[PDB]
């Protein structure tokens, strides 16, 4: 009877993090809505909120890239946006003047925490570079919430 | 009264990820069974499932290595296996022709999510290279589940 | 009615990991106490415990550094300390004799698990180098617990 959601990246969405519950082993029950790529809370309460993203690259080309993942809360019904959880990662410290190269790298980021939410609040799980995501398979990219 | 399990790597198992509840601060209660290195669910319901693995290496020898960690579900009572959560990590982008070397590196991977399971389902937390694991101590390698 | 806490790093504490509940989107309710920078459990029970730390550096200066994060339990009322969850990470495999340099790097560590605690137990989330932390913003550094 608890509101719950476990949504995954839609692998047909090219260059975007599009969440989807249309998968076996994914959930969107008891009031939680997926609207505008956001999770809308059905009741006020304490919620465990979490998400994982997986980035992938092929070597460290010429310069440098920071990868971010954040879960924001947008309170009320069109109020402000505020970050609840956030992480940053840098895949390449270096890779310069020729030689050999071109080795793929993978980098997972996990975020998870317990928060007091009000009915109607909207949650967003967002990354800066959707073009570096890897949802080539599995339980590699996901976002969920469960009322506690 | 909720089914629950928090098992750790058995440090006496050389080159294998062998789960064990025989530790203070580990749990295996209310129906959850550890059978064939797998966690068997006692009732249908929503479960928070999670696991951490820690890999360790001593420099980046000649070529390259990918480290994987996945939690699969094997539904029913001898049905198919399917991945619920998965992560990949690459420890070495490089390390070639002589010089100095040989610095140990550590890499943790965390997986966690909420899933609807049926009684009898079996859960596996698996890695590709058990020879790179580090459970030299602590709460470094663990796998748990708790009915929500 | 469940004991719960979600505390964040206090950004005014220079070179120390000082936890604080004095933030919107932070919690310290139903009996959980923040005493001596530790979370004191109000009742015996199963608790989901978790924490994230984010380290940041500016290149890989001359030698090497290991970053640790651990959550310990200190049972009873002045008994022993024991690690429940722990992770290690090494930011620099290399960076030697001149050239160019000086690129900032970020490294997040996440810990989370379910544990049977007794009333009065104290929990500590600790790092080895508080001088490498980054709580420059957001939900970057946090420690929470919720009775299950």
């Amino acid at each position: 009877d608890k509101p719950v959601a476990h949504v995954v990246a839609n692998p047909q969405a090219e260059g975007q993090l599009q969440w989807s519950n249309r998968r076996a082993n994914a959930l969107l029950a008891n009031g939680v809505e997926l609207r505008d790529n956001q999770l809308v809370v059905p009741i006020e309460g304490l919620f465990l909120i979490y998400s994982q993203v997986l980035f992938k690259g092929q070597g460290c080309p010429s310069t440098h890239v920071l990868l971010t993942h954040t879960i924001s809360r947008i309170a009320v019904s069109y109020q402000t946006k505020v970050n609840l959880l956030s992480a940053i990662k840098s895949p390449c410290q270096r890779e310069t003047p020729e030689g050999a190269e071109a080795k793929p790298w993978y980098e997972p980021i996990y975020l998870g925490g317990v928060f007091q939410l009000e009915k109607g609040d909207r949650l967003s799980a967002e990354i800066n570079r959707p073009d570096y995501l890897d949802f080539a398979e599995s339980g590699q990219v996901y976002f969920g919430i469960i009322a506690l």
